[PDB]
């Protein structure tokens, strides 16, 4: 039987509300997430970049290895349920003393002892010490599977979000490229006018200050682009030359409708990998409580031998050397003065720690779901605000250029109008790809399509087809 | 009875100075910290959210469990100081070969052996191998207690500072709400004037750009508010609906004076939990050095049996089957070619590592104290600066509005003056609660009222009264 | 013999390109790095603070101890290759039952048994179980040496970059100090003029607003200074009073050319300590594969005794009590139902994990090298942009001050011109010391002068002469 205590996970009680992540003019959605959710961005550059991650990402490989390690440990603990067989052979020579109690000859005794045979050893699993040890590893392996799914979701999400940050950086670098192009022209015009006394030193300094400031901002954008370029290569590449010299082809993100949840699911506990992993790690420690409690109970051991024994090597495999034995041992602790009690206590405390870990995983998840839903619909508003702001500042700049060209506006006010448009355009870019990443955060928080009910082992094998483990 | 070396912790030598964190017009204070320092903010909402943390925080629960685990290991190692008693029963059958040296009959020998009785097993702790193993665990438990105190202070401080960051987020959001409302009114006016030809396309675009900019800044403030709301929920709540849908009632921080240190304490080593924890972990490793050195010395093992033995089961508990034995065994390593010597070295290096960890904890603590004190008084100055700045920019706005309404100021200049007030108002909010959190940092750096000399176990039990451990009850 | 598999590390294939980190008007360089590279900043204040770090930094001490611990473990595993010798002595008194099989006297038997002598125990390392255990620990020690070199490079680089961040903070605090002094006088003038009706409330408010704003920015700069002051103290100091009360003498960074790589080295694998560490940790796990595989093969044990035995303590060391024995024992597992096989799998997977760790180290390293090179040459361009920008905004301020003093410019146009100069000066400060730290990033990413071919143990001993281990 088994001494494992009944595992009582309290029900997660919460209300559903699909208006939580939906704007008033938006459709309330609780639809499920597709497994390959990233293809809904209609970006083939992104698709190829994700496939590179699912192939080359080392963190994902480590998670796969951790899973295999857990399976290997599972196999080891299963063997403990079966009787072990070993072969042995020995030879020895001894001078037995005259005063030795086993010596009745009154003389010095020289003798040999040669042995050879098969050995049987088996601990009778009466109280489920070895079954629950095995079942603990089984729970551990399932936890490693869920941890792998969590790692896959994390790697894919990080890859998508780094990609969009990179595109964000390309757009800002390009918007700052032209802003510097015109800054060169504007200065060159005022430089020509200064040589003929058409502008003063003050205005020329303003034109020059604008030129250098734009150049400084331009190079900052290049730097910011390089950072996310590096971050994407590290997540996806295995080619050292690609990492060193190559760049990344990309596609501008344009606003569209996304089939993502707008409220928390009724089966969220079965849809997040980390929750499932945390669950399995709890029952793992629960089985280990049973293992610890068997120490209070009697242990039964079976030993057997079949082979040969002789005082002479020449007669070792003779008929007169044939020997065997079989034995059962029954040991039972009486007073260990708290040793076993505190060990069971320690096992119970490890379960408590696993339970608290589970609760914290639950709290954090629900915290992530709340923010992700609110952030998505809030940034959605920002998309309209930043778009309209950029258009307004662009129109202001257009009128400013007209007035400046016919001397009806100072250079200072004209330069300010340019900067304001630049800021608005950059801000709109930042909002645009913050919204793209906000879609990912929602998908990430809801599990990315993971379902605990499905065949976890079969799903993992199918989705890990292209994982590069050629190294072994 | 012990091979543990003398533990020689060098003294921490430093000068005291109560002007380090005190302004020239401020009183230099070296008063101690009350256990529940957070109630001096006079915020009932803050008090409630701290109690929720002390009740529901899972990191606090983990720290409590880690302490209980250390107590359990302490109980395990205590048992090794006492003789163990076990019961045993066995039965075996054997075909002893003719050629077996033990066989004198010249014939195949079948025989049985049945045993049953009580067993004694006791390791004589001549050199304190098990005494120091116990003492190491005792120091490990004491370290877990100090780690719990450190975790408690950390959880409380984080909860308080998250609360204030949340209130800061509410204030900026509300300020940006009004800034958005009037900006919408500004555009509505300029939109009406446009259709009757009272304003140009240029001015209408400026009013619209201002409207969208404010709306963008507004939603950012909401987003920043939601971020700290989530942070507070995770720290204090065990209700999933509360986490998902509820908000947080709060109270604006008003500038008062707090009874906090302005200079480093003369007993700072006894007032920080992390220093005490780091200390106990050092003595723990020191005891383990002694344990490792006992391997060089002779070990003595005592065994005893009282029970029965017979070649037949039917006479197993008969009188002629009664038997007993008592045994002692000395073992002494002679040549192990560095095995034991390097194990002692390894144990001594573990102690060195714990010493370096202690030094680093000391250095970090003093660094935190310096910054916390200087930051507190510097941000105190910033409070007056940001308040006066906000008032000046507000008066500027009030005049700029009067002038714009009678057409004596361009819309652009008017929108700018208004944006400047908003910036100054937000900046003052940020300074206000950065000062509130600066108070906490000082309190945190000085241990939050912890005193090592007190009964830690009694204190821990008293202060963990409301800790929710009902999941195992 | 050994059962360790042949380790096959794939070649790191990549192209060289000295233009990667070189501007068009710079000389492309592939020159190696001097081991004390920080002295090329010509800063004596920086030199003393690095020496303090190399003496007092606790992370550096921990890495030194970790190396010593690995050395101790190596000594332990060396001993397992040699026969052990132990002394023993025992005494037992037993009432042997009448029914006991060994008792053929028909009556209760009381008897003693006393033993004393030297014991031999030796595991014949036929399959390299203990030799590869030893060789694994040796690789572990060499890995710890490289980890120390990596820690040394890390501590030094952090100390230098923290120093430059501190000087950046001091320079900005000084710039905001003088800006505060000017703002205090500007307000004082307007305050005087106000009470004689020479300026209005609107202008006075602008003067006060500018004054309080500068005061807020000034005190913020102090805070930023104190933060990097603390960070430097923790990295370098062991004196509590110094940490609490003292400040840091410094030296302004002046632009100069530095002899650093502009392209990736052809021997970068031998120049980065962290790569060498990952390599050694891989061979370590490789040797352990062999160790695990020895469990399949027969273990041979040698046992010996030389001493005494008697049923009487009075005759224990007499001639008739002299006894000895010698023996060999073979053990060979037959059926273990996966236990050993899965243990080998587990060991194989630990090697795979170490391989993935190595690969990830390579990818990260090449990513760091790419960014460090591009950042260096880009911030180099920014240096000229920020310098020219600051000088332009300074000239604008000078002309603006002239016009304001004769009433030909409004107060807030003059205050704006002041703030713009301050911003440009602070920005140029940030760029200046971001460039200094960009130099360090390049040196750091290239190993900081480390060469794997050199006598690692000799180098470590020589470069750690000032490491304060006086506590022991
Ligand atoms: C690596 C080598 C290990 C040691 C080998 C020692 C050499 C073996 O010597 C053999 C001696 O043989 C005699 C044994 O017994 C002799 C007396 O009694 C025999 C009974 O008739
Ligand atoms: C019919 C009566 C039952 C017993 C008769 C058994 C016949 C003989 O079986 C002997 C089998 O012995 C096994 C010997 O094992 C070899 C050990 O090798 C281990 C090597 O290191
Ligand atoms: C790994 C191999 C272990 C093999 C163990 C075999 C033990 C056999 O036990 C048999 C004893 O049970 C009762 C039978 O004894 C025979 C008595 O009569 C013999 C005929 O004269
Ligand atoms: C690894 C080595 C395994 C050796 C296995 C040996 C198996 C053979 O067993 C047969 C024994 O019987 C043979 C006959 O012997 C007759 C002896 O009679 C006289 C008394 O000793
Ligand atoms: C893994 C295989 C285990 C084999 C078990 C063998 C059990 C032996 O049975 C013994 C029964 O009784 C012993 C007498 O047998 C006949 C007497 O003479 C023949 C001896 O080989
Ligand atoms: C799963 C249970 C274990 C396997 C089956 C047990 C086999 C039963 O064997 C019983 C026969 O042996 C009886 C004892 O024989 C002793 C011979 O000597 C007689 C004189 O005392
Ligand atoms: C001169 C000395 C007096 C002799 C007194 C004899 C008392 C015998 O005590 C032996 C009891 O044996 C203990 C049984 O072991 C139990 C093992 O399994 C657990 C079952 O409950
Ligand atoms: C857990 C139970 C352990 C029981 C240990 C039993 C030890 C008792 O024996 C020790 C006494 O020493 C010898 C005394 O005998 C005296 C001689 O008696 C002979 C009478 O003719
Ligand atoms: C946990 C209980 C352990 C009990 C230990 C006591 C063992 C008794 O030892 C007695 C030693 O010698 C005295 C008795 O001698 C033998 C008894 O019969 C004598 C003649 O009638
Ligand atoms: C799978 C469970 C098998 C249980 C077997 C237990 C092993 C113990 O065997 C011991 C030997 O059996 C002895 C049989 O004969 C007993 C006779 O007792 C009185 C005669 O001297
Ligand atoms: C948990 C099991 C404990 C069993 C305790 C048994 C105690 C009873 O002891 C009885 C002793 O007296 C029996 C009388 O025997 C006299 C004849 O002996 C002759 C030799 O065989
Ligand atoms: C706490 C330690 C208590 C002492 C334990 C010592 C180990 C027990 O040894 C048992 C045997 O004692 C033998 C006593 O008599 C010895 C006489 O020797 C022969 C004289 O002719
Ligand atoms: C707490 C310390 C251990 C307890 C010691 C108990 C007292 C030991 O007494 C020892 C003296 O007795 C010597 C042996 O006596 C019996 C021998 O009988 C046969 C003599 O030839
Ligand atoms: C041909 C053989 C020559 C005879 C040589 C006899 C040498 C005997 O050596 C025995 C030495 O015994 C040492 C045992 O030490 C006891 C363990 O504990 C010691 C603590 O002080
Ligand atoms: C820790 C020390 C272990 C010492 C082991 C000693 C082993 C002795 O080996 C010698 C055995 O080899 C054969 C010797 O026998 C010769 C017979 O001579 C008898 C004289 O009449
Ligand atoms: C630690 C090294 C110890 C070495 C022990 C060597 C063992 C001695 O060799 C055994 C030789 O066997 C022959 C017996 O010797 C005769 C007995 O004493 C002399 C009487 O004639
Ligand atoms: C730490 C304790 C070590 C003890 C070592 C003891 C070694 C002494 O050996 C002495 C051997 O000489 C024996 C002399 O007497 C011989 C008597 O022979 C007569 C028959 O018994
Ligand atoms: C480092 C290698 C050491 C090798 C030792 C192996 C284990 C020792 O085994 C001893 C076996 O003794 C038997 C040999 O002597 C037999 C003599 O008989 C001869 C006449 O029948």
């Amino acid at each position: 039987c088994s001494l494992s205590p009944n595992l009582n996970i309290p029900e997660a009680n919460y209300s559903i509300d699909n208006k939580l992540g939906a704007l008033s003019w938006e459709k309330e959605t609780n639809s499920s997430i597709t497994k390959n959710w990233w293809k809904d961005f209609d970006d083939e550059n992104l698709n190829k970049v994700v496939d590179l991650a699912l192939k080359n990402n080392n963190d994902l490989k480590l998670a796969f290895i951790h899973m295999e390690q857990a399976a290997a440990q599972l196999g080891i603990d299963f063997s403990s349920l079966l009787p072990k067989f070993d072969g042995s052979a020995s030879g020895s020579r001894a001078k037995t003393a005259i005063n030795a109690p086993s010596n009745r000859t009154g003389e010095v005794s020289y003798g040999n002892d040669f042995k050879m045979g098969l050995n049987l050893s088996y601990e009778i699993d009466l109280w489920g010490k070895y079954r629950d040890t095995y079942r603990a590893s089984k729970s551990g392996f399932k936890a490693s599977e869920y941890d792998y799914e969590a790692a896959r979701l994390s790697v894919i999400s990080n890859t998508v979000q780094t990609y969009f940050n990179l595109v964000n950086a390309y757009e800002n670098e390009n918007a700052l490229k032209e802003a510097y192009e015109s800054a060169k022209e504007i200065y060159r015009i005022n430089d020509e006018k200064f040589q003929v006394g058409a502008v003063g030193e003050y205005e020329l300094a303003q034109a020059r200050a604008n030129l250098e400031s734009m150049a400084l901002q331009y190079n900052e954008a290049k730097l910011n682009k390089e950072n996310y370029l590096k971050a994407l290569k590290i997540l996806t590449s295995n080619d050292l030359n690609d990492i060193l010299y190559k760049n990344q082809s990309y596609q501008v993100f344009n606003l569209k409708e996304f089939d993502i949840p707008t409220g928390i699911s009724s089966t969220i506990l079965l849809q997040r990998p980390d929750i499932g992993s945390s669950l399995e790690k709890l029952t793992q420690q629960n089985y280990l409580v049973g293992v610890a409690r068997t120490a209070f109970l009697p242990s039964l051991s079976l030993t057997g031998l079949l082979g040969f024994e002789s005082g002479d090597l020449d007669t070792l495999v003779k008929g007169g050397s044939k020997t065997w034995n079989i034995g059962g041992n029954f040991t039972l602790p009486i007073f260990h003065w708290g040793e076993i009690y505190q060990n069971v206590n320690l096992a119970k405390l490890n379960k408590d720690e696993a339970f608290v870990n589970y609760q914290n995983t639950l709290i954090t998840a629900f915290g992530e779901i709340r923010y992700a839903l609110v952030a998505r619909k809030t940034i959605r508003l920002q998309y309209d605000n930043a778009q309209a702001s950029e258009q307004s500042y662009k129109r202001i700049y257009e009128i400013a250029k007209e007035r400046y060209d016919i001397g009806e506006m100072s250079l200072q006010d004209y330069l300010e109008a340019r900067q304001n448009w630049l800021n608005a355009a950059v801000a709109f870019n930042n909002i645009k790809y913050s919204y793209a990443n906000s879609i990912v955060d929602v998908i990430k928080a809801f599990g990315g399509g993971f379902e605990q009910s499905e065949d976890t082992s079969k799903n993992i094998k199918e989705e890990s087809k292209n994982l590069d483990m050629s190294f072994r």
